[PDB]
RNA sequence: GGGCUUGUAGCUCAGGUGGUUAGAGCGCACCCCUGAUAAGGGUGAGGUCGGUGGUUCAAGUCCACUCAGGCCCAC
């Protein structure tokens, strides 16, 4: 007859393959219909809390595989603490505003001249909440759980109303001022432009070298050796203003001939060489200093009137002459290191090439022309000079292709400086995972220059300035306060459909305009001050949470971003870090740890990943990437994945399939009548538990994701499951041999499956949908196991028993491969003390040595011949073993019997079998 | 160029105060099993630690320089 019947073979309809991109939809449709969310908030109602802020991703585009890493590291965190009774609310966030969703509409054709600011705004906002919706709708598939159906959003009337309050408070501490800086202006376009509008092609620049005297006497400090000067641009030579230096690196040469003027180091030979003048080669002399020549006076003809002083610099040498020279009026570092001292703004021109003031015989002309004729004129004439017409790449408005320039405009600005030391030290006190974290932000906000809030743009929030005829600026705390009033109630978009006195409040006056008429400021704010008040637009404002954030997480780039944006406007504000803890992460490279391109086909996005392999996938990638540096992905790096998923799945399903009748309720065994085998691995699982809670208490994914294998390929699928066969599948069902095993069976089921939720969300779902009398529904509304302590010496005494284990199978290899024996079954294992081990006392206390070594018969003798082979735990002697193959449970016995038709049974086998029947 | 950061076996990772033949899991090779079967067991082969030079009796582990990466600036 046949014997599988009256075996006890695995039972569960839990499949070996995933199917994942057909599971997890299905899955995750039934957590959001069972409002889990709100649900795992609920089930900690009044319980501490855990709060980690979400940085706002932009809403435009599709989400990358940082989206994926970043998202997927915040959803391990809440949940752990979720599973450990934290009362954890995440709240996902869009940032909406900005030039690139403006420029996504008029590059679709919308065309802002053609309908007006409040039109063009709206089709702006369609537009941000489209790309929202999509961008939401690939977060969730990746398994996140968060309130994304109601995400806070920088364009939300009460989030714009918390950053003007933010905009308020500041300027009442005198930290936000009126200004002014250079942008790239077309006079073309009639209009400043950003980066993203410029288009560099080669142009016609007549470059000039104009020598200018040292007069004075300040300045004469060494000798009066007249100081050269080199511009590109000839209308730039109207704006007299200071020289340069870059400290350390000195030299000044002082030659024969001329007057002795001054070069550089590096620079004199590539100097000269070009100046014509190479009269004998004439050797330096009195080299003064380049770095100290500081103040050194200086008269600068043309038509001057002031001297030019000269401060520390940040890059000047190089093919271009060491003689610079600076004129704050058309320069963007140019203004910086050229400003801090007293440095009148020089040089007109409207939003026209056209210029009026301080120009001289050109008082009504252009930027161009006139200069390589006109201001030409004064030139050599006085500062020896050498008119040439050279071609670089030069900055051009993308749309005209016409030549853009620098201009000073009017700018406001955040005073950084004077909030510097407060954001410092709160940095100080904010607790990072690894120290150089605390580095990085530090010197950041350090060497941080001001901030410049704003933008002349429309699609963002206005900065709440108005303006009175008789000078200007009327920013107080019932102004602004009142407009975050408006804004509360009618969102930004208020302040472009209204006038002045109806922003303004009760029949407002002011001392200015006696005529109670008003003015408004028409910047809107820089996107990274919308971001930046998020701690106070949600964490303050929203009831689930609470301002002081447990924690940021984003990635590396955000350490000038995000994270230095909210600290400087929570420092600002609220004296304090708005993050208790800042943790970051890398970027994600190709294979070779080199940035993912498209030219070069490394890329690899995040729905790909999904719709091919599943988002279980994903997420086990991203806890196996050390992500405090940079991680890698390709398809052998997510070959790899699948894996390791298949590994942990599958010997969840061997599990499973051996505790489908068991009733944890009634079968139990209790730990003290356990075989001592079950109370080891009882064991190996307390202190897998221990070490894995440990590392989610410490962010370590990594280590979870290592320790996960070697518990599931060494002491599970290597070893215990497979002893366990011919114990689940031959002694009767309700014998207490293997009931005993099934009870940690069991345990080990159900608490690696919570231990994993956190990671594999939909997997660990569905083995928690096919385990027997778990008691609530869904594994992520269960609490992690609890940690107990190890026996210790049980777990020394078997770690030596698996490593004689080890032996043995050497042993059994052996022989195998002279085909003495085929599956270790038809062994027979003789064994005794060595020099090197007490074998024959050790496996004294060892209770069925066949069934552990999966042979069919053991024999512990004290001593054996020099024929025994000697290892490290003793002398081993294999042979095929005695008697013959029990046709049930595949051991070998000198003793078969029959039970009815069924014959060739052991004594073991004839017991179970008659009392099935 | 500046701040911070990375480079150990095919892959992902371990390797306190420097000290015998650098570890793990996977993968791979070969063998066994065929009662987890688009499964399972076993053995074994692979790195000299990006490079060079030093400190030291002795360095993957300390120093210097260097190569190739990464983020953010300077640009
Ligand atoms: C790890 C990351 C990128 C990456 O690893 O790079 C992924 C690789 C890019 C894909 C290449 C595509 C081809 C293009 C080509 O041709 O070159 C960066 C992270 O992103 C997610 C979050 C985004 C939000 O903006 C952040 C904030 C806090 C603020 C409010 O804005 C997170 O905070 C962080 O910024
Ligand atoms: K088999
Ligand atoms: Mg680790
Ligand atoms: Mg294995
Ligand atoms: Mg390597
Ligand atoms: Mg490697
Ligand atoms: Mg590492
Ligand atoms: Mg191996
Ligand atoms: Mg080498
Ligand atoms: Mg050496
Ligand atoms: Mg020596
Ligand atoms: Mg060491
Ligand atoms: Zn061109
Ligand atoms: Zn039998």
């Amino acid at each position: 007859m046949d014997y599988e019947k009256t075996l006890l073979m695995p039972k569960t309809d839990f499949p070996m393959r995933g199917g994942l991109p057909n599971k997890e939809p299905q899955i995750q449709e039934k957590w959001d219909a069972e409002d889990q969310y709100h649900k795992a908030l609920e089930k900690n109602k009044g319980n501490e809390t855990f709060i980690l802020h979400d940085g706002p991703p932009y809403a435009n585009g599709n989400l990358h595989m940082g989206h994926a890493l970043n998202k997927i590291l915040k959803d391990f965190i809440v949940r752990y603490k979720t599973m450990q009774g934290f009362y954890a609310p995440y709240v996902p966030g869009w940032d909406t505003h900005g030039l690139p969703i403006e420029q996504a509409l008029t590059k679709k054709g919308v065309d802002r001249k053609k309908m007006s600011t409040a039109e063009f705004r709206e089709k702006c906002k369609e537009f941000a909440l489209e790309q929202i919706e999509l961008q939401k709708k690939d977060f969730r598939r990746l398994g996140v759980r968060g309130d994304f159906n109601d995400p806070y959003i920088t364009l939300k009337p009460e989030y714009e109303a918390a950053q003007i309050r933010i905009f308020g408070e500041m300027a009442d501490k005198g930290l936000i001022y009126k200004g002014k800086k250079p942008v790239y202006w077309s006079p073309s376009s009639e209009s400043s432009l950003a980066e993203a509008e410029i288009e560099y092609h080669d142009k016609r620049s007549a470059s000039i070298y104009v020598a200018f005297n040292v007069k004075d006497d300040k300045g004469v400090v060494d000798a009066d050796a007249k100081f050269i000067i080199w511009t590109t641009t000839p209308w730039t030579i109207p704006s007299n203003v200071a020289i340069t230096v870059h400290p350390e690196l000195k030299y000044g040469q002082y030659n024969v001939n001329g007057e002795k003027y001054i070069i550089a180091e590096a620079l004199s030979d590539a100097v000269a060489e070009a100046l014509d003048w190479d009269k004998a080669s004439i050797k330096l002399e009195k080299e003064y200093t380049g770095k100290e020549l500081e103040w050194v006076v200086a008269q600068h003809p043309f038509l001057d009137r002031e001297s030019l002083v000269i401060n520390g610099d940040h890059v000047t040498t190089d093919a271009g002459t060491g003689c610079v020279h600076t004129a704050p009026g058309h320069g963007e570092d140019d203004y910086i290191v050229g400003q801090q001292y007293e440095l009148p703004v020089i040089s007109p021109i409207d939003d026209k090439g056209v210029f009026t003031e301080e120009g001289g015989q050109f008082e009504g002309m252009f930027y161009d022309k006139a200069n390589k004729a006109v201001t030409d004129l004064l030139t050599e004439k006085g500062a020896l000079l050498k008119l040439d017409f050279i071609t670089h790449s030069y900055p051009h408005d993308w749309r005209t292709k016409k030549p853009v320039i620098f201009r000073a405009t009017p700018q406001w600005f955040a005073s950084i400086s004077k909030v510097r030391q407060d954001i410092l030290d709160a940095i100080e006190n904010t607790n990072f995972k690894v120290n150089w974290g605390k580095t990085r932000i530090y010197n950041m906000v350090r060497d941080r220059g001001e901030w410049v809030i704003s933008r002349q743009r429309v699609w963002g929030v206005p900065l709440p300035v108005f303006y009175a005829e008789n000078g200007e600026i009327i920013m107080t705390k019932e102004t602004v306060n009142h407009v975050a009033d408006l804004f509360a109630e009618h969102g930004s978009n208020i302040w472009f459909e209204r006038e002045a006195k109806d922003l303004l409040p009760e029949g407002f006056t002011h001392p200015g305009s006696p005529n109670g008429t008003f003015t408004k400021e028409t910047d809107i704010m820089d996107v990274w001050f919308d971001s930046g008040s998020s701690h106070r637009g949600v964490l303050e404002t929203r009831p689930e949470l609470s301002f002081p954030a447990d924690m940021y997480l984003e990635g590396s780039d955000q350490y000038r971003g995000w994270f230095n944006s909210s600290i400087t406007t929570s420092v600002a504000t609220r004296g304090v870090s708005p993050y208790k803890f800042l943790l970051s992460h890398g970027f994600v490279m190709d294979g070779e740890g080199k940035k993912m391109s498209k030219s070069l086909g490394n890329v690899i996005v995040p729905d790909q990943v999904v719709k091919q392999k599943g988002a279980d996938i994903a997420r086990l990638w991203v806890s196996s990437t050390d992500y405090l540096a940079d991680v890698r992905i390709s398809d052998e790096i997510l070959k790899q994945t699948s894996d390791d998923y298949r590994k942990i799945r599958n010997t969840l399903r061997f599990m499973l399939g051996n505790i489908n009748d068991f009733n944890p309720d009634t079968d139990s065994i209790p730990e003290s009548e356990l075989l001592e085998v079950d109370r080891y691995l009882l064991n190996r699982l307390r202190e897998f538990t221990a070490s894995t809670i440990n590392n989610y208490e410490n962010f370590d994914y990594l280590n979870i994701y290592q320790e996960v294998q070697n518990f599931i390929n060494v002491e599970l699928s290597n070893f215990y499951l497979d002893y366990g066969k011919d114990i689940l599948y031959i002694e009767q069902r309700d014998s207490h041999i293997r009931r005993s095993m099934q009870t940690v069976l069991y345990q080990i089921l159900v608490d690696m499956t919570k231990l994993l939720a956190p990671i594999l969300v939909h997997t660990a779902e569905e083995v928690w949908s096919h385990t027997p009398h778990v008691k609530e529904e869904s594994v992520h509304l269960a609490d992690m196991p609890k940690v107990v302590e190890v026996d210790q010496a049980l777990l020394d005494k078997w770690r030596t028993f698996m490593n004689l284990r080890d032996d043995v199978n050497r042993a059994l290899e052996t022989a195998r491969n002279e085909k003495v024996i085929g599956k270790s079954l038809e062994a027979k294992v003789t064994i005794a003390s060595n020099d090197k081990f007490n074998a024959s006392e050790f496996l004294t206390s060892f209770d069925a040595l066949h069934q552990l070594f999966i042979v069919s018969q053991v024999k512990v003798v004290d001593k054996l011949d020099d024929q025994a082979t000697a290892y490290e735990h003793g002398d081993i002697v294999i042979e095929h073993a005695d008697g013959e193959k029990c046709e049930r449970c595949w051991n070998y016995s000198e003793d078969l019997g029959a039970v009815d038709e069924l014959t060739h049974l052991c004594p073991r086998c004839q017991q179970v079998v008659k009392s099935l029947v």
